[PDB]
């Protein structure tokens, strides 16, 4: 059954999540904790207000990459409440190769800061990293989206009055020394945390001077003499207590950007989503079955219900927040695109956040469809998506292919968050299509085989999350709560003015 | 659109942000049947030319198809429920206090004939909350009455004629 | 010869302009100057910088109205240079019923102030008015667009830093006393100009006092005692010299809102427009023939030349000013409207003023056209016209009928100026169209009632309808009521537009922003 396959895919997801959450192997975990340190997960947990939810970003980053040397890319990122304030938390997982930055580690750290910027969320960095993965230093160090961008972000966010707070719980070396040094306020654990631009081996090599990490950049040195840190903590727990105290001094938030109501529960259990969405993307279904189950009171007000019926556009609420749902329901026609662009203008003017539910089946193809201007009608929707000032959220519940991705607010359209279901697939086109194209050029089956395989491989949701094309794979049954949680985060970043690029009429 | 909508009037729904139309009742066209006939000789009914089904399924001129008037109004109410945040009140509103007098006493106090003199204080004292007011320049330019008060908890500055206007009355009004 | 007819219409227009420009009859004009006053038009002429052009607004206001007792509505309004500054000038024509305000006089006064506001132009009021036309006081006094709005305008314009300057050259009474009293700076001519809220008859009626106009509110009284005026002038010429000196103290202008180039002449004489445009709006022609002649160097870059061909959209220049020309070239289709909306978006982003050349029968009609969403495509264009932040100018060169008027920036869409050619027509629908449509409905009713009509009777029914639309739709009827700012010689189109664009160039533009586009 549909549900049996969904439950199987979810169990597989949860096993992967549990495994990745452990971090390094049992030996490394033993070594981390031997000296009095808390495990990285424990650190995040003790920082959060009791009972606070934690929206974790990119937990399966680097999955199937680097020979699986770095689960979660050796770093933990998410949003949770600290002294009553929502905060982006970034914790180096020192059990995973000493918390070294692989390329995906950098990408993950940066993604957390991007979320912080867009939602005006304070940043808390729990530092414990041995440095860069040197065999791949070219994918870690030099470019705009590499390690240097971390500090660009800290400084520019600080200038905007978004607090930047660091707690140095372990090693912090070379460029990594700028994490605490460029924080507004920094804590360090005595006889445990160290900070230096030039570490002991480099000191030895450059000068012959032989020096311990502690003598070179220990907690006592920086808190008493240099002034690189602002708080000296007894241990990890005391450091986290101090961070919570810092957070309690954060200034006033911006008001909610829209009116939030009492949440009203849906008339169906969320597990029934397993019954209505076929895991196989070629089985057709009515996406109304999804919409009716995730919204407050199972009530929605459908815009253009009888026009452009392969796209569903509906006003609803999720956990009391107003939302404009844009959901695929077949192949996109010109009418569908016009409908979507109009609907987005309405949400934009009424200040209704947008939620895109992607299940792409391409655009309609043929002489009459191109002659009717399908390219310019699709373009009008892309313009609307790209220029909308309201927060956008994207959940890929089925396929995500080609130009349809762009029209439905894919990753390049900067939705505040983008998630995928475990049945989702994403690629420039389908596997059979790509092989048909590269073969006919070659001719003018054993050639097609590795290509059909490539697209199964690359289009898989775990391949996607590994690279941070999305912020995580989610249980379909958790869609409603994840969206509700995200919308409450997005509610306090000031909205830009309405303004669009030229619409090609 | 609950009935006919024609010529330039078709822009009412077409230039609306969101438009409802009643099936087999509402019609919209820039050019109605007589003009279609006059110009081209085509014989076409209003329904065929611009009915609710046509615009809600084909043209996209409308966004909601209603069963009847009551359904169309239900739909408008639902649209209104999606409207965004209001601006905050521009001044502080208090709890309303009732006047000391019945409003029907205004009938006894104001001469119907505008030529007949009377004291406009008699009007002010009856319409304002608690029958209270703070008169500005009460002893100066007395043919104009200027007073601070409240009506239904809202602050108001009442400017009320009480005779022929003099220079002093006007200076007083400008200041107030 | 289309051109014989155009030349005849222009000769008629120029005769009407010359007559209206005289103001009152020769008796009235003689009385006015018998005691040393300059004539109203002489006053305007002496105020202007030597050689300055004068863009006159609504010179044929009230034509064929009020039994023609108020030529030009008894008021002169226009824009010209005073001490180097472009100013809106409003002068009461005291030779026309003592400068009495008829309803159109008020409307014309208000129109001038609207132009002043929209283009940030100083206002100069040359006051000489005996008051309101009392038999039509209900159309002069009480409503939002009546006499009171003159002073709302003075005050709100003064608050924005738009100078309000008045010169009292004759009578100024009742509410009209607020013209100088609510001016920032006021001149008055000694032993000639008078100002009072209550004139001698009312003083007598109310109190029994017998007092002369001079004693009650003369120049010496207000300039020495009351302080209602700020300058005492010896005569009209002196008062105008003084206004010129006041204008020389005006502060800095805003910078031009777009880049102005060196003007390049067209390749063709403007009089060739007479040969190219059929006087009859029903007769088809290529509107490119107009565009090629009015623009600099006879050059233009046409946008979407091969799409929606019944609407012409082209970028060009007129007197060095960039313009986006939107010109009708047949019946409007969905594609024409989509094209117009797009074109307008571009001009808006690029800060290119729009020029609408109207000759618009209407939209294509029929089931397939309504089913293709012609109403919503038209709507997009109207949204773009209404919301555009660039200045807009409209010239009706042919028909202006129905919803097409709206889509092509009619009077309700606040173009900075709107003019009409002598051959133009404007009405809710075309005359022949109206007769034909109303006959179609009446013919069907007569048939259904069992009394079908003959061809002769149908024709007898159409004749008064055609007469209604000819009478209510011709340029003289339009211009009399200020639906437009004037009827122009088609050969002056380029000059007038070039002048107007120069005026529009110094008012700050709003941000780009549109209402919802119904996709």
């Amino acid at each position: 059954s549909f549900a049996d396959e969904h439950r199987r895919l979810v169990a597989e997801l949860n096993n992967k999540l549990a495994a990745a959450a452990l971090g390094g192997n049992e030996r490394a975990r033993k070594r981390h904790v031997s000296r009095g340190k808390l495990l990285p997960r424990e650190r995040v947990d003790r920082l959060l207000d009791p009972g606070s939810p934690f929206l974790e970003l990119a937990p399966l980053a680097a999955g199937g990459m680097y020979g699986d040397e770095s689960p979660g890319a050796g770093i933990i990122t998410g949003i949770g409440r600290v002294s009553g304030r929502q905060c982006v938390i970034v914790a180096n997982d020192a059990t995973v190769k000493g918390g070294t930055y692989y390329p995906m580690t950098v990408k993950k750290h940066l993604r957390a800061q991007e979320v912080a910027l867009q939602n005006m969320l304070p940043c808390i960095y729990l530092v414990d990293s041995g440095g860069a993965f040197l065999p791949r230093q070219d994918e870690v160090f030099p470019d705009r989206e590499h390690f240097g961008r971390i500090f660009y972000n800290q400084a520019t966010m600080s200038a905007k009055g978004i607090p930047q707070v660091a707690a140095v719980l372990g090693s912090c070396t070379a460029g990594g020394a700028y994490v605490p040094a460029m924080s507004d306020e920094a804590v360090i654990v005595r006889e445990q945390g160290t900070i230096f631009l030039g570490g002991p081996p480099l000191v030895k090599a450059a000068t012959g001077e032989i020096v311990s990490a502690e003598e070179l950049g220990g907690g006592d040195l920086h808190s008493r003499t240099s002034g690189v840190t602002d708080h000296l903590a007894d241990d990890d727990e005391d450091a986290l207590r101090i961070v919570r105290a810092i957070a309690d001094t954060f200034g006033p938030c911006e008001p909610a950007q829209w009116d939030v109501r009492r949440s009203v529960e849906p008339k169906y259990p969320q597990a029934e989503l397993y019954d209505v969405v076929p895991p196989d993307p070629r089985v057709p279904y009515d996406v109304h079955e999804v919409v009716v189950r995730i919204v407050d009171g199972s009530e929605f007000s459908e815009f253009k219900a009888k026009y452009g019926k392969t796209l569903v556009t509906a006003f609803a609420r999720v956990h009391g927040h107003p939302v404009g749902i844009v959901a695929n329901n077949g192949v996109l026609f010109s009418e569908s695109a016009l409908k979507g662009a109009h609907f987005i203008e309405l949400c934009d003017k009424r200040k209704i956040p947008l939620l895109f539910l992607q299940n792409i089946a391409g655009f309609m193809v043929g002489r009459d469809y191109e002659a009717g201007g399908i390219a310019k009608h699709g373009a009008k929707m892309v313009t609307a998506v790209a220029c909308a000032r309201v927060p956008k959220l994207t959940v890929v519940i089925g396929g995500s292919y080609g130009a349809g991705n762009y029209s439905m607010c894919g990753r390049a359209y900067s939705p505040r968050f983008l998630w995928m279901w475990p049945n989702a697939r994403i690629s420039v086109m389908g596997g059979e299509q790509a092989a048909s194209v590269l073969a006919t050029v070659r001719g003018e089956e054993a050639f097609k085989a590795p290509i059909r395989a490539q697209y199964e491989d690359q289009g898989n949701p775990y391949y996607s999350t590994a690279r941070l094309w999305d912020d995580g794979i989610i249980d379909p049954a958790d869609t409603r709560t994840v969206v509700g949680l995200a919308l409450s985060l997005c509610a306090h970043a000031p909205l830009d003015q309405v303004g669009y690029g030229v619409f090609r009429m």
